[PDB]
């Protein structure tokens, strides 16, 4: 048993234009995380984790997302494959995940130094999941780009308690 706010039609969600994949890429930090399965927990407060994006030759990127929990430092892989058009990607080896039968990125916003706004759609055992991240270069970013990120957040039919802003930490993700 579970109920979950349905993903949104692809329609209410922008893709940037004119993308450009050289310069997505390197560190980003999650500033802010909210989706159908987020929860704000004021008990322990999520952490802020980071995610490296690297080109290959071949144009997908590798991406590395790196966490500090339970004391050490955990890296999770992935590979995001170009998708139908520039700032879409798949997951490579989707096979590796079991149950994960669908994965889509599209890259809303960013201008590349400083910030970014993505969405991320998955279906994992039969389960419909989305998730948005405000990206930031750095681990801070203005009150206007987090206004706009809720506010995004809220047009995707996320309640205030399904969006989460990450406390700065210092391990690992330096
Ligand atoms: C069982 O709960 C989950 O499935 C987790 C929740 O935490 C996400 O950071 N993931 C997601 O909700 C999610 C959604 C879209 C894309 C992803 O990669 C995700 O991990
Ligand atoms: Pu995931």
């Amino acid at each position: 048993t579970s109920d979950l706010i349905p993903a949104p039609p692809l329609s209410k969600v922008p893709l940037q234009q004119n993308f450009q994949d050289n310069q997505f890429q390197g560190k980003w930090y999650v500033v802010g995380l909210a989706g159908n399965a987020i929860l704000r927990e004021d008990k322990d407060p999520q952490k802020m984790y980071a995610t490296i994006y690297e080109l290959k030759e071949d144009k997908s990127y590798n991406v590395t997302s790196v966490l500090f929990r339970k004391k050490k430092c955990d890296y999770w892989i992935r590979t995001f494959v170009p998708g139908s058009q520039p700032g879409e990607f798949t997951l490579g080896n989707i096979k590796s995940y079991p149950g994960l039968t669908s994965y889509l990125v599209r890259v809303v916003s960013t201008n590349y130094n400083q910030h970014a706004m993505v969405f991320f759609k998955k279906v994992s055992q039969n389960r419909e999941y989305f998730k948005i991240t405000l990206y930031g270069r750095t681990k801070e970013l203005t009150s206007e780009l987090k206004e706009n990120f809720i506010r995004f957040s809220k047009s995707l039919g996320l309640p205030e308690n399904h969006i989460v802003f990450p406390v700065p930490i210092d391990q690992c993700i330096d």
